[PDB]
């Protein structure tokens, strides 16, 4: 039961990388990432804010934050759909930046509080 | 992290039961169900060729088949949401047919069978 859910998990992350029924299509600089809007919503709670906009029936075609860093943008994603205590070496500012911005869960910049224990 | 994992399953799965983010709208009886189209394909097999087959045509799903017992797959979906051997004191014939037309993770069937045995 419990492998189960990991399993549906693993294969909703295969079918987000793949891009089968994505339904929405974020990019934010000049990169582009589609996925699942409901994922995006489901795992961050900008992305629900996009999705009650959205509810009068708008098309989430795209979205675009300035100075997000794209690539933390990528490995938010894939954190959204992978494990913790991943520091994956991105400077932690970028990353705090984009987990408020993305209003992503606090625990990440609590581990950016980590780092700042990690060089005195 | 995969306890995260797990409890993000459920969340999908309440959002799921709201109705947010519904690509495909499957009414296979008098009654209808509404949820995202990506988490009946993650799940059946049949949903995913259902899916390649409506890729080149945006459509709501709005699949029927005949005795194919609803109550059945409002189970099934639930149950694909929670698994753990959960019978629900249906009959088994009805489940066990819907989960074979859907195509639907095989243990279904196997547990089916085994209660069918142990009787």
């Amino acid at each position: 039961f419990p492998d189960h859910s990991r399993h549906l998990l693993q294969c909703l992350s295969e079918q987000r990388h793949q891009g089968f029924l994505c339904d929405c299509t974020v990019l934010v600089g000049d990169a582009q990432f589609r996925a699942h809007r409901a994922v995006l919503a489901s795992c961050s709670m900008y992305f629900h804010l996009f999705y009650k906009d959205q509810l009068d029936k708008r098309d989430i075609v795209h979205l675009n934050s300035d100075i997000v860093t794209a690539p933390a943008f990528a490995l938010l994603l894939e954190f959204m759909y992978e494990g913790k205590l991943q520091f994956k070496d991105l400077p932690i500012e970028d990353v705090l930046a984009a987990a408020s911005y993305l209003h992503m869960y606090d625990i990440v910049k609590v581990c950016k509080k980590k780092l700042k224990e990690k060089a005195t």
